[PDB]
């Protein structure tokens, strides 16, 4: 075989950062060379199976303050960023310039659009180059590109089960889009990530909707769609998953045969995804399994889809892997299944 | 002070029940006659804070096996059925024929129309003209017909929310409803009833909708509001609360000041409604009350409502209540706050 | 009647806190004159049912910063400190000084030795003479000085079913003491407080013991009770609620029907004591009830005592309006039930 | 390689026969030869994937109504019994008369005496030879027998937890056994098997003791350490996973390091177990993993060892398919990990 990929993982210290661990140690073609916090962390110096005892004896790397991308960059072959929008904005550019592939899990560069950046994520992005370069990795429709990205933007846990769900029929002329689809989704309290603040506290979580009209993944899926959802997020008080329940007119004369035989063709032979012939997934049946769970229900004109996936895996680390397989020629699920 | 009135609830094991049990307890001017269970329940005999121990020398009373309601109808004022559709349409007759007021929490007698009975609760309804009489008791828009009712229907708990969310904005005209509103809902395991059955036992939830474009909801609000809704419900791995997420398209210039004025009118002066000025409920905010929370959100011609109550209270025993309140001259709050 | 008594709620913010603001606002002859915050708090100026929403409606009172005590002192009657250790012992001999009556919901007037709260608190006692002064609210055993105490040291939350438990059968000399009383013991997570910290975040609770051999109530329940006892408290999953199973040996010759009559006559006629006659109490019957539920079991000179209370009401805000009760001569459970 | 072992999994359809399925279906030398339900089984004909879905795509095989063993026993080398204790009673020793290696979930052979059926299990044991032939499949402690046995009892889940903790303190010498261990234990509800009851009912599950002095995990713990325990397990409000606080009183002069010595001694290479050198594991650590974890206190001379596992995992599947991997010479924990 070839040599493991050398790979870095910086922010690890976190819930989608520990889910990486566990897939890279995992890969066979895969190793660790570090795992990384921000300079000044908390964390620095502690074991990552003391932060997340899951991996007590399968990997207890320590987690190393970060102030120099060049203290860690040499022999690094892959960069995944479990970091946050602006870290990855700073970081990802800096490691493509020291010759690293960079799997991106921020939102730092998952549209092409500046004025993006400003309203919903409040900085200016100074890189429009990278814009253009990176892959959107939602990788069951970008597997030409991510055959030779060095950028790839992993989409957000949300946008990834609403654009499986609604990609196909959209691309497939199957939908009255003057009818905006309307997406609910609900996630486990995992989504908001490793953090003490109030709203994710224990007692602060029953099921509540926010960012309604303001959620910054609402412009993603609508661009990468191109055509405009409503979009309403909620937390739940459960830790892990995503389920939307997406609800669409229909065009005249589209039938229940047709959305089937429009998802089958888009997924049949798409190992992540697992499609339901009839009747719609419950959200345990994928919690710790990196698929898209994909069901729906038609009547008359309307058209309900139902997905599901694990908000840290196919939602975040899983397809970061699975971008990654494609990227450098490894099976497709290799370490995720 | 006049009599107490003489109350039978019937039914009274089950979750709803239970609440009906803990209000009229606490009522000052009613008082519990008897609790009633099915002829050969294996519950006979057991008292109602052996299965509910919550109440717990509170009330320690029999429950007493029925088999012929003219061993418990004499001087009763006040029956509640906290029983199954099936069971309300043949005992509700009964209990009017013995002079009784009849207050039904099931289905049997919401919706004046026999043809729903046969497609949507499959059975024959034997008594249209008693379908003519009910009062629906959406306690917040029936207060005439509520005074001098003495069968009032218990809206479901899904329509209450839904209801009280769409109704004011309906008749106020503010809805482009050529855009079917879209009701997207998750209630606590309890609106499943007490029962062993694998969909509530416990490891069986998580979230998942259910009685997608089938439920018997969907027909009851649909026929009330006088509009066609597009109604999901979810079961969600909580006991206790219905949230609903309500997305409609508002009518050309149709502003957020519009939409407040409306529901302010409705409801500004209505004790179990709360009414969020900016921003929305969450769901542990009502669990245990017995209001029904309502906030929402506008963009351009957009909106969505969010709605929440605790299923067995705003959506069944306490309104319930609230309707015996209004028929028997009592302040419409009484017992419930 | 005579005037209803002024009462200040000092750290209102907090969940116990808030359930103080529920009891006293709905208590007859008690009346809230403030609720408040620290000097420098974020959440200065913000209305109590702003944190508290199912206040929304009920008590929308601001939480008002306070820097000088004698600015809310003047025509005070009654001082709850729902506050830190520290900050009670700081704020208790101010408001004592100014003629208040002072309910202090900490542990810094517990346990009448100084060296108590260097090893277990941290802190030098500069009030000796308070310690001597405070009277134990554990309502069912200090009826007398609790009639005319005016400095309350409210128990600790797992101390009292723990000593309510116990005490009638250490002091009915029914237990060998040689072999230690091993109390396990569960809380919700409302027990640790509203607060922002990793080990109280929602994806960091499961079930864990901690505070083994370290917890401060350990001496508490060991010196009021008089005997050395194992105390080990676990997370739970949930928000509310204490659940403790408490192992001992018995004398020789003790029998079940001697521990029943010890427990009916320390509790028999103890309105917030809740006696099962026989099996054991499950926690969710004792969730938003002001009780404490005791069950137990004997097999040959083994008892095992399991005990429930709510962890925010009989464990801290109920057994203070309790104590409150018994001082000021109203019913012993007005407004808790 | 030799040919992969032909395996039937019987009573697949629970939850604990579900997980059997996952990692005889991933071990690569084992493969399954057919699912069986009950002759009369609701269940029969669907597939696995239908009543557990997180297998949807992964193992779809029919679940098989099984009315005669000779249907199912011809070219099967390994049998799993995931069924009731009747039901194992009657159906292990007609596979093992036909060949097969048996390796029971069940109670029905873990324990050599007869009495012990009568009281604890209700049935007159038929089978005396097969008490005394069968191997306690605590794989741990037992693996020259494991290595020859045809039947293997498999501990059950609350037993394996207490016995890992337990056994090389007694067997060291180090307890002082006058003092009773105390062992305190909480299950998901998945302990209590598929099954529509009342008492796993979702919202019928909180926190609460049961089987107090009487549950059949007592005497299986007791007689296998040889000495007498407290035993009391409690039923909590998450699907999966048992945590143990375990009390003892060590003899005059143990330490902390003695402790620590044999533990280490015990279990440092043995791969399923996981020893905490200092603080007690949290339940959530384990879940989904073959794990049990195992941490510990000491003061004065007092113990307190904490110990975790998934309950479905190593309290059943995961410990069955360790003791096949131990008697068919294959990696202790191939397809486990």
């Amino acid at each position: 075989s070839n040599a493991m990929l050398n790979t870095l993982i910086v922010g690890a210290s976190g819930y989608a950062g520990a889910e990486l661990v566990s897939y890279v140690n995992r890969h066979p073609h895969m190793t660790i060379t570090a795992l990384t916090v921000s300079a000044q962390s908390n964390d620095a110096g502690k074991l990552i199976s003391d932060l997340h005892p899951q991996l007590k004896g399968i990997v207890d790397l320590p987690l190393q303050p970060m102030s120099d991308v060049r203290d860690f960059s040499a022999d690094v072959d892959v960069v995944f960023l479990a970091t946050a929008h602006e870290v990855s904005h700073d970081l990802a550019p800096q490691f493509l310039q020291a010759g690293c592939v960079v799997f991106d899990l921020s939102g730092a560069f998952r549209v092409n659009d500046r004025a993006f950046y400003e309203k919903y994520y409040g900085f200016t992005h100074q890189y429009p180059e990278l814009l253009e370069q990176a892959v959107y990795g939602l990788a069951e429709w970008n597997v030409d590109k991510l055959n030779t990205a060095n950028l790839i933007a992993v989409p957000g846990c949300y946008p990834t089960a609403a654009q499986l769900s609604l990609k196909p029929l959209i691309d497939g002329g199957l939908l009255d889009l003057t009818q905006w689809p309307v997406i609910n989704a609900t996630s486990g309290v995992s989504g908001a990530g490793r953090k003490a603040a109030i709203s994710n506290s224990f007692c602060e979580v029953s099921l509540q909707p926010y960012g309604v009209f303001t959620h910054r993944h609402q412009p993603e899926i609508a661009v990468h769609l191109g055509a405009e959802v409503i979009f309403t997020p909620h937390l739940g008080n459960f830790p892990r998953g995503i389920l939307e329940t997406i609800t669409c007119r229909l065009k005249a004369g589209v039938t229940h045969a047709q959305v089937a035989d429009v998802l089958q063709k888009a997924y049949g032979d798409k190992p992540l995804v697992r499609l339901y012939d009839k009747g719609v997934p419950a959200l345990k049946n994928v919690v710790g399994l990196p698929f898209c769970d994909i069901g729906f229900a038609v009547q008359g004109e309307h058209l309900i889809v139902v997905a599901t996936e694990d908000n840290l895996l196919k939602g975040a680390a899983a397809q970061a892997v699975q971008c990654a397989n494609i990227r450098f020629g490894f099976a497709e699920t290799q370490s995720l299944i």
